[PDB]
């Protein structure tokens, strides 16, 4: 990985060590940019909504997965699950469980740093991953992005400033989110978010994340080129917000 510091450092050094999940694939690949664009033709608004239950930006939120995926499964272009332990008290199991009882999109959201976290991923039954540049280095990003291609995923490549998205354009990304919130200090920049959204040719399918509580910010990131919104607090407390959100 990167020279890091501070949480993402910790978490790095978690990931290393995470055990493998060892049981085999029981559902199809379903792609999550395919289905943003299909969207997007439909003129049907793409909200992914996220599952997670600690965050670094927010309180906790205990409430039950399935039931939320299930109401998800009506509206949302697709479900992330964040599976990283510490930070996030994710689990495999609960990913594991929600792809089972859903037919939408998965994106496993975790700190990914090594292949057998891709070959959990496959196993346990996303549909894609995301991949930090933040903490991968090239090299790793773009093995780590073969290897996915390799089983038929198209990874979700995060950015948040300009190096990054130079790494994303170096690596050959399809399929970015251009995140508005740092993950080493937690600030939330959209006017740095609207400055990379400009920058990213429109072939690439393009997720904006952080912050997002309004449909009118919605509204205005489609007239830049943004194809798909990605909302995690405000869903979690409320998901029938999404209804807004959509309509
Ligand atoms: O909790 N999440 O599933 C999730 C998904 C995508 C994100 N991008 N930035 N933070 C994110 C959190």
């Amino acid at each position: 990985p990167r020279y890091l510091k501070g949480w993402l450092k910790d978490v790095v050094q978690l990931s290393l060590r995470r055990p493998s999940f060892r049981a085999s694939r029981q559902r199809p690949i379903i792609s999550l940019n395919e289905r943003i664009l299909e969207f997007n033709k439909r003129n049907i608004t793409a909200i992914i909504a996220a599952y997670r239950r600690k965050s670094p930006s927010g309180l906790d939120v205990e409430r039950d997965p399935i039931e939320y995926s299930k109401f998800m499964e009506r509206y949302a272009v697709g479900l992330a699950v964040a599976t990283e332990e510490k930070y996030f008290n994710g689990s495999y199991e609960t990913l594991r469980k929600i792809a089972s009882s859903v037919s939408i999109p998965i994106l496993m959201w975790d700190f990914i740093v090594k292949e057998s976290q891709i070959d959990d991923a496959y196993n346990l039954g996303a549909d894609t991953v995301a991949l930090i540049v933040k903490i991968l280095t090239e090299r790793e990003l773009e093995s780590l992005l073969e290897y996915a291609r390799s089983y038929g995923m198209e990874p979700y490549i995060v950015i948040n400033d300009e190096n990054d998205l130079d790494i994303a354009l170096r690596i050959g990304a399809r399929f970015i989110e251009i995140c508005s919130r740092d993950l080493e200090t937690l600030e939330i920049n959209k006017e740095n978010q609207r400055k990379l959204i400009s920058m990213i040719p429109s072939n690439v399918v393009k997720v904006a994340w952080g912050g997002i509580s309004e449909r009118n910010e919605i509204e205005e990131l489609r007239k830049l080129g943004v194809n798909a919104f990605g909302i995690g607090s405000s869903l979690l407390r409320n998901p029938e917000k999404i209804k807004e959100f959509i309509l």
